């Protein structure tokens, strides 16, 4: 009998009744009583502390013998040759209607160029905008890209890219050591492209984004900018984050994208967007790469912009939270900017690109843009979310607790279970 | 008697004397010793770790469907306009003098201007500083804010708001989604405003700060530009950080500002040199929003700039840590912004400009200015400070490291007190 | 016999063989396997983690009631004066050469401007470069630095000193409170100054990079730029990072400089490279400070450029990880910076300075560069990495997971041992 309560391995208490004393088995008895009460207090807050699932991040930063350079795109702030707009002004608000597909600005309705633009789409239902803007948008050229080198040794038109963007034509450059980087010299050529000023787009000079080059860009604002007549300097450095799943984070890992090219969030956007267009019309919008057919001219106006302010007014896609249409990414990489800027065109240097390119001095201040971006002496900064707690962790908070007050173990606990046992 | 050795729970040495041998009881002595000798010096040193009150930072990144836009402030870097100022060049020195109070900017004593402008407060003693500059100095108008638009809602110059600072007039916007934000389109109107510019105001531009709508601008160099005939893109991104309180970090909570409006290191500032103005004059300077009385002009002279020498002379007001006059906010809110530039005005679009004012070319390029504020991709980030440790957290600690060794516990150790209590 | 088993103070099973019955005996002798198994795989896991030498990272910001303002240095954008240039343009080919040291730019062979700097070397072999870039280089002067301000106090040329770097004669400022800060007025003077187009230097402007004063400028594309007839405002705030030693973060203290003024990377660059050179040239290049002599100038040619080359293209210098040939430091300081900007001469204050100045408003337009520099209104902020584990902390982790299951500890381990012995 008595070898139950002298046997019991857990500190506890053994003299509640061997102490053969009124003061001190009562004693005793409250001893017991009040170490497991704390040992279980404390034990289930430790418990509600874990079900909350809590996450540390840790900052660090690495560095290579060397590194990839981020992938760089371009676009002309002036989007359109000036000779093809002469007589063609329709086509502003018809890439405007076209483009709503990204920019997502909305059009004031039955404006005279909207009803000019209805008509001609009633009218010429063949015609071709994308070849349009194609054939007659921005390009990159020797008359237009004068000078860019890279690392050192020189780069020529042939080593970019087309893409297609809300600005027309846009090129990347890198697509699919310290100091050193890119440096450019565009031409944008203010006399030979133009722009609707009434729709905004005043100003001249040269948008470009940079991303990774698994990447698409995105624009819509979020891109940097250069202003004519000046050299500007961009320093960059990589950043690199890192989120954990819904139940500590935010990511969803097994999500994945139509293209299988991992995941991206504007890439979840892009591909929640063209299914949902799908389904109101058999045709996809072109800006949209590759998810079908794209729609003759009048569709954009009969379902395009309509499914698009439906799609907004209902909140159909969705970015951040795992409950959200598309939720952030496992991983991302970002590239903060800092730039500052030099006067280009020097006094003694202005003649010499005058003779260099048969054109008045007017011109180069008027035209002309150079831009240069180089890595950081600090080349890379990571931040990672940890899991703050597994199985194991909350194993070890939880004997260290019990043993604090009781001084027991999980083999006390299953010696007085085994004693239970019996009795029940 | 043997008892007391062989029924202490704790696992020491039971064997000391029940060894019946003269190595085995050395041995077991000297365990028991080394352990417990072992377990408080690693006890000793945790509580002096503790007793340092430690903490650990986290970083975070959330997001949210839509998110508050942060007011936003505006002042012209010319503060009067020409006419009112043509003939009245005293004014510039008495302003400066007045806003001794923010800019904290001394004086040269006995200058032809300080000579000129104590002589006009000796004789216009009536006279109105703060009507002069409310009525004369800048303004919102539509001949002077040309556009603003507001995620995609045109806004009027009746949504700003008033304001008083060392630029004079300023106005404030939205005060109490990616990509898109604010945009405006100011007329500095360089012909119709002026400046002095032997004080060194020789800028010409826009200069604006960015704040939460709870605060109050402060400026003083700390506020951005934007400079006259390019089109300025400004991004910002919302920074949240928390401190602990003096113990562990630095905030105070318990001090409440005499408005009552929470806190903010600047109020606290404020209402400081507020309170140590009013003890040497009966009036507040009117720069102060609502301390009391407003001072007559020569007080400015008489008392108040005396006073704010000695003020700086003697630090009776500081910021920083628990022991300045102003301690760190509990919360505060940050926007870091990036700056890229575009010439503003193109060769298309400044001839349509130029006929919508009916205003030269060369007025365009040398009076008009653009700003544009948008949010970036990622929305928000927040700095915490964690409290290391609470009482709970040593005390686990405790237990585990005094198990490690001795393999004890409290009871363990109320046992081997209620042995002692018997002996003394 | 039985009292080895039912004495082990360690929680196991006393009652292997005491328990007098088959199921006991069975079930007691699996808990004690378990028990210890599972300790033991969880210890070995945690030793496992302890042997990766694990480092986490906290980011904390103080403030200080005043605080050391950093140094800066300042160089022009035209490197030479335009008259002694004039007649001697092989110079620019000859300072490429020389500069190779620093810029590191591959020169095209048998180009004609190398061909005729080699013809000049070979003739002119006592011809002393540094002598000339020092007397015809750029220079502070009344005629130069119109005017200067730091804190509320003038100061001087005299206060800069000089310096030398890739863009020839460079000066610092402060050599060995929130809002006020430096600000300087520069006149480029885009007249008298000069240098080659064809070289890339086309820019017009001032150069300048902020450090710690005990550092030596880097430039090399890092530093940043203002333009001419733009008021600059740069605000920075000061950003301290620390690294663990190698076993944990990658410093490696134990380095020491032969300047021995601590230890920088690029201090330990440009001894390396000096070193280097010393073995294939008893001369040093002066632009490294103060390694020994000077080279002659056909001593460039001869061996310089082909050893820098050759270190470039064999990696004998390299800078990162301790495995490189320059870790990282221990401490380190940053100042990043935001910029923004103001057109400078106003039309009211553009009258005012060509008066002053004696000198046409294209003049004034063309030439005058003002520059401001602020401490932000958060003024310090550091990252540290701490030790994650020293050997207390595994000890501490260890005797908690050992006491989980097992309750037992160091005691009773040494208890068991001593059983061990006997029989052994």
């Amino acid at each position: 009998d008595h070898d139950f309560a002298i046997s019991t391995s857990f500190h506890g208490i053994h003299n509640i009744v061997q102490n053969r004393s009124k003061i001190r088995r009562v004693l005793w008895l409250v001893v017991v009583l009040g170490s497991v009460s704390l040992v279980t207090w404390q034990i289930y807050i430790r418990l509600l502390n874990y079900f909350t699932w809590p996450t540390t991040t840790s900052i660090e930063v690495q560095y290579v013998e060397k590194m990839e350079f981020p992938a760089v795109t371009f676009c002309n702030l002036n989007r359109f040759q000036t000779d093809a707009v002469a007589k063609f002004g329709v086509i502003f608000f018809l890439w405007h209607i076209v483009s709503k597909v990204l920019h997502l600005q909305e059009i004031t309705a039955n404006s005279t160029g909207s009803r000019e633009a209805t008509d001609f789409a009633a009218s010429h239902q063949n015609f071709s905008i994308v070849e349009f803007i194609r054939n007659k948008g921005f390009y990159l050229n020797n008359s237009t890209l004068l000078d860019c080198e890279f690392f050192g040794k020189p780069c020529s038109p042939k080593d970019f890219a087309h893409v297609f963007t809300e600005y027309g034509n846009c090129f990347t450059f890198n697509h699919g050591v310290s100091g050193r980087g890119l440096s450019l010299l565009f031409n944008v050529n203010q006399e030979a492209f133009t722009d609707n000023p009434a729709l905004g787009f005043v100003d001249a000079g040269i948008i470009f984004v940079i991303h990774s080059p698994k990447k698409v860009p995105q624009f819509d604002g979020l891109g940097l900018l250069s202003p004519v007549g000046m050299h500007a300097r961009v320093t960059i450095r990589q950043v690199k984050t890192v989120h954990q799943e819904y139940p500590w984070g935010e990511c969803n890992p097994n999500i994945k994208l139509q293209n299988f090219s991992s995941y991206s969030t504007s890439g979840c956007l892009k591909e929640c967007k063209a299914q949902h267009i799908k389904k109101q019309c058999g045709c996809v919008p072109f800006l949209l790469p590759g998810y079908g057919i794209e729609c003759d001219l009048q569709k954009y106006f009969s379902c395009v912009s309509p499914v698009l302010d439906h799609i907004e007014f209902k909140d159909l896609c969705t970015v951040g939270t795992h409950n959200s249409s598309c939720p952030v990414s496992c991983e991302e990489i970002e590239y903060p900017a800092t730039i500052s800027y030099s006067s280009f065109p020097s006094q003694k240097a202005l003649k010499y690109l005058s003779k260099k390119l048969n054109q008045s001095r007017k011109y180069i201040r008027e035209n002309l843009v150079k831009i240069e971006i180089n890595y950081s002496d600090l080349n890379y900064k990571i931040t990672q979310q940890q899991k703050a707690v597994s199985v194991s962790e909350l194993l070890a908070d939880l004997g260290g607790q019990l043993g604090l007050f009781c001084g027991a173990s999980l083999i006390t606990i299953i010696e007085i279970i085994e004693y239970l046992f019996t009795n029940f």
